[PDB]
């Protein structure tokens, strides 16, 4: 199973999210910057920061998704310029768009603060907005944030238990 209705999606969010940023607050911030981890596509070697910026890459698309649908505009997924099948070209972008956040303290707090204006924005919507009819091709609203909130979180939280494995060998 998955979340199915919008108090699923949001526990999911909190849930994922909580037990990530425990994790990242662990991490030395001198460190965090050093290319340590295996990458979004094959022979990549990523950092921490990179990581983050990843997340706050997607956070900020599924924002952008919304905000062109409020202005009316025709939405071009995964983002104008990319096919689905060249995700890990978006995740070079997205390294590349925070790599200016130096201070890892502040790259964390940007994370945060894109979590939290994600839950705003489910919460605008009605559990029949988000679960009860397509959005996306047969994909539901809902559906589309959780792939790119609540899912990546995850993912990160296991990137990083692999790290922290290591770093204590």
């Amino acid at each position: 199973a998955v979340p199915s209705s919008k108090e699923e999606l949001i526990k999911a969010i909190n849930s994922n999210f909580s037990l990530l940023n425990k994790k990242l607050e662990s991490i030395t911030p001198q460190l965090a910057f050093e290319p340590l981890l295996e990458g979004h596509a094959k022979g990549t070697t990523i950092s921490v920061a990179n990581l983050v910026s990843y997340l706050i890459g997607w956070g900020e698309l599924v924002l952008h998704w919304h905000d062109q649908e409020a202005k009316g505009k025709t939405i071009i997924f995964p983002e104008e310029g990319f096919k689905w099948n060249e995700l890990g070209r978006l995740a070079q972008k997205f390294y590349r768009d925070y790599e200016d956040i130096t201070e890892y303290e502040v790259l964390l707090a940007r994370l945060k603060e894109n979590k939290q204006q994600l839950v705003a924005l489910i919460e605008r919507f009605s559990n029949d907005e988000l679960y009860g009819k397509p959005w996306y091709n047969k994909w539901t609203r809902g559906r589309m944030i959780q792939f790119n909130t609540a899912s990546p979180y995850k993912n990160a939280s296991g990137r990083l238990n692999k790290l922290q494995k290591c770093l204590a060998e």
